[PDB]
DNA sequence: GCTCGGCTCGGA
DNA sequence: CGGCTCGGA
């Protein structure tokens, strides 16, 4: 079970996402090699600003752990973090993230900002990048009718 | 056309942060205001719901989108207990609300103005202005006795 | 109709 | 109660 393996398992999910006309975002919680959270953007189905594919991930991670904290957890992601998306993962208090292609407009994971990094923080997050870089860019290109060159 | 204030919606918002103390959880309270008409309410239900998400202000927001029916809150204005954290301020740029009122700061990892400032970080896409200090006494009081702390912190 | 506008949902 | 803004604050 390699980083490219559960990259993916959340590839699958975001295409669930891109059927329900939301932004192909998939995400997969994975705690010693095994699954314990799924989730795909649902945001503008359920009317629902916070219906990200981590958070919903880290909502089911919580539920199957009975802890809204999950220590030395993986998300695996196919988008960079938003504000919102790592600073749940600071609550969750994850070991290391892992997303494909980085969002340099409004990045939260080193891009335009870098919140899981910072030195005032309680909690250390470590960021992997470059994992299926390729087949996460051409599901955001299409969506936002944009080039594969811009990633 | 009846117009509030501040500290009206202020004292709403610490009614539910009784809720949140009353269950175990951080006394923190959230309420969604929309042309001074209630749309979303929220307190810190984390520990009872298992949901690393389950702050108030997010809460809230999620009683915003399902009364308008979209996930963008224009020109909305959130009256919150506490300084908002980075997930909260985070879904404030997502749904494109107005104003955020907060109550105390979060002087260690507040991302209101304190530790970091992602509301007025540039080259987002959007802009939320904060007010602070609307009854900062009554608010830090339920969070002293919460993390066992003087008032002399907050 | 002649691959929408400007670009990381349509207030990108 | 510990030591500070849940108990890995
Ligand atoms: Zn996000
Ligand atoms: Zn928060």
């Amino acid at each position: 079970f390699s980083h490219e393996y559960w990259m993916r398992h959340a590839l699958t999910l975001a295409k669930r996402a891109r059927d329900e006309r939301e932004v192909p975002v998939g995400a997969v919680l994975v705690l010693n090699n095994r699954v314990i959270g799924e989730g795909w953007n649902r945001a503008i189905g359920l009317h629902d600003p916070t219906a990200h594919a981590e958070i919903m991930a880290l909502r089911q991670g919580g539920l199957v752990m009975q802890n809204y904290r999950l220590y030395d957890a993986t998300l695996y992601s196919t988008f960079e973090p938003c504000v919102m998306c790592a600073g749940a993962m600071i609550h969750s208090r994850i070991g290391r993230v892992v997303f494909g292609v980085r969002n340099a407009k409004t990045g939260a994971a080193g891009s335009l900002m870098d919140v899981l990094h910072h030195p005032g923080m309680n909690h250390r997050v470590e960021i992997t990048e470059g994992i299926l870089a390729d087949e996460c860019a051409a599901l955001l290109c299409r969506f936002f009718r944009m080039p594969r060159r811009v990633f």
